[PDB]
């Protein structure tokens, strides 16, 4: 009956956005390297949304050159006159970028080029600006230090998230108003399997759309159902 | 609680800047050669901030190319109309730098082409300019000389930052307000570990952020929580 | 401290060699498709080992060409002089193959070429012997009809085993001399879990070795150590 | 003064011989990730020495191919007539393998092609013997599975060796008959540093060959002297 909220803070949040305004404040590097579905990317959004001198791109592997990547970056930072040629771009950004004292974020680290992060840390070092780093742990598996050796003397916060945590799950429920003490235990269940945020706001909308349907309240048979379909113990 | 300066002057501080102004009214050729994270970066900028007639680029390998290279100099220099030719470009650099009695400074100097270095030293030779190398210890062992000949005949002040010193740290300890005996000894350990200046500062600036988040002042366990984090000792 | 048996009839080795005998005296093909790790392929070498005129290859992805896989056949028809050309090699298998009444079991016929199975499908009909297809439900996959239009007009018996049976695991608990019904419990929840009977041989392994290291019965204690082991609840 | 013993049993090598019976008593794969110089190569060498059907290869990338690896297997497997052909190779290999219950015992899996590990795997299994593989944390990240699907249900035993134990360096102590508590603490801190073994098998043998120079005992000092050696604090 209520409207569902879409983002809460949480204990990963609070660690995420003091790791977020340490490598602001610190403009430095910072490499959050963690499971699927740990709820990174969308807590990166609400940074964005409530803070000022902030940017973040997305990197799909189609974008994955410098020439691409940097372009991503310039039409976020609005130039839309941004040169198609690699030089004349990265001096745009270099003029644009400094002095604003910004935080780049970016998102699936994992794909970067050698080329790509190394114009990436070497803008921001040229830039006085924050780069924060996203995505799995393949991102720290790709640096284990010659070819990443300057880059891995200025990992200023690694922070790894690797599953959820219990009052994560608890401000989770006092969000979306869950008093149960089955449906607590329930809910950790459901964040101990992978796609954890993911399939717990599935979940979560799963039994509140049900029961706005039914006309009742979201309660735990709701929840079952809703986690009895997905196909999690299907292969 | 206390506004964190970006910048201290330090002993390598006071040495590279003689250096730099040795390169610069000497109008020579001065290689800074050292380990990686020693803050010469740094207080390349102090000097550009802080003198008339100096620049400075940053050298990607990506723009490791004499007409790369150039067109970042001649950007640096604020000619936006300099040619996309080589040729026209280097006249173009002669004319509009010699007479001004400059200081070009270049990071990274071990990424030059035999080329590039090669008209960078011809041209602030051409020029009656300053030209200064940063970098690590390859841009010296690129040298060693009939390629190179003339060049290390050339070279005016080498200055090998290989780590940090005792004042330095004490002059760090000084400008973050930093009295702990503990703590000074604790500092000094930090900086007998390489990308010395990068680490101490992340360490300062985690622990001035987390007493501030706090509300206390920085001691010396809120350095030790810092220095255990980063993964220093793990692999 | 008994000897671990190697292989146990089961309700899918009964069933799977009525459909293996089937397709043998009807002579014609039998497509086995099912859930990896069902048990199907040792069941295939048990009746190898138990019936004459019976061979088996494995079709690796190396070795799925036309020639590559009658060559597979014709080595394990003992044909050690087979010709490395395709004909001669077809026409050796028809007068070699012919008249014997065998049975000629294909495992992974997954990775069938359509000129693969074409040359197999044609060579049992005109060889009047069987031909027996195992893998995983992609092979029913590839057919689901004018480019398989006949050989789905040839289809004998498909057999489909998804998952175990508790009559599987019981005749497993009787072959290794379990008696506790927390243990075939048990032995029933690990058959859950994919790679059925492989986890569980391992588990009974695992538990064999540790009780013989030990000195002791198989209990199941040793059965909840062996399935803590394996990371199948660790992505 | 005593004669230096090169091999001893250790927590790492009593647990990885338990693996390696297991994977052979029960014919299936056992994966060794763990950190490079763990000792894990050369108890799989006293494995294969104390053993019978125990055969070892190792992988040097230049022989990473299936053709070079099968090669290499079949020379250790005594056929010198092994046909340089992939097809007539992998036929000799399964008639002169299957039936001895060996132990293919593979270092270095993580330069394993997909067709390479893929050709052990179903070797293995058309074999009935067993296939062990060793190396870094690489191997079982390049599994995380519709490629390595099968192959991750293969998977009987794997052992994480990351570093060391206490009884590990104790039982050093007691083949290197080394009664010191603060020598003993030394080796313990030796250990902690990575080419654990390898190092502490340095520093044992720079100790020994130094007191036997100087006809003494070997004591704590040398021990320093020795990992005072080796640049471990050097970059
Ligand atoms: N605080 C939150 N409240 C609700 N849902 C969240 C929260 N944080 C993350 N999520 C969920 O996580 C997903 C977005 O991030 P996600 O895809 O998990 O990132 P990544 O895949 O990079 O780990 C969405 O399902 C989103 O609803
Ligand atoms: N005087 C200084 N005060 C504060 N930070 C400094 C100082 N000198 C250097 N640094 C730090 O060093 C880095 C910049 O120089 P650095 O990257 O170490 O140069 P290089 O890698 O070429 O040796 C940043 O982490 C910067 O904060
Ligand atoms: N009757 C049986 N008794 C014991 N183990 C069996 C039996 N049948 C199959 N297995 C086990 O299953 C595996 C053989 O079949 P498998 O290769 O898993 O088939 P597929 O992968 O093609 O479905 C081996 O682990 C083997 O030990
Ligand atoms: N039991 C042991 N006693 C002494 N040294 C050992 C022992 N086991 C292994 N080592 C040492 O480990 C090395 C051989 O294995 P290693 O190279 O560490 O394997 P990997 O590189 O695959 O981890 C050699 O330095 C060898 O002396």
């Amino acid at each position: 009956l209520p409207e569902p909220p879409r983002f809460v803070e949480t204990q990963t949040v609070k660690q995420i956005w003091t790791s977020m305004r340490f490598a602001s404040l610190t403009e430095s590097i910072a490499v959050v390297c963690g499971n699927p579905g740990v709820g990174k990317t969308e807590a990166a959004r609400e940074y964005r949304r409530t803070n000022n001198n902030v940017w973040m791109i997305t990197i799909t592997p189609s974008c994955a050159s410098v020439l691409e990547c940097l372009t991503e970056l310039a039409f976020e930072l609005g130039m839309n006159d941004a040169p198609r040629r690699k030089g004349p771009l990265s001096r745009a950004l270099r003029r644009r970028l400094e002095g604003t004292q910004g935080l780049v974020i970016i998102d699936e680290a994992d794909h970067l080029g050698a080329e790509v992060l190394e114009e990436l840390r070497l803008l921001q070092e040229s830039t006085r600006i924050g780069l924060v780093l996203m995505g799995n742990h393949r991102v720290y598996s790709n640096m284990t230090t010659v070819e990443f050796a300057r880059l891995f003397s200025r990992i200023a916060k690694r922070t790894a998230i690797n599953k959820t945590k219990k009052a994560d799950v608890k401000a989770i429920a006092d969000a979306w108003q869950i008093n149960g003490e089955k449906e607590l235990e329930l809910l950790q269940q459901i964040a101990q399997k992978p796609g954890a945020l993911r399939i717990l706001n599935h979940s979560l909308r799963l039994a509140a759309m049900t029961a706005h349907g039914k006309g009742e309240r979201v309660n735990e048979d709701y929840l079952r159902q809703a986690f009895r379909e997905l196909d999690l113990d299907v292969d």
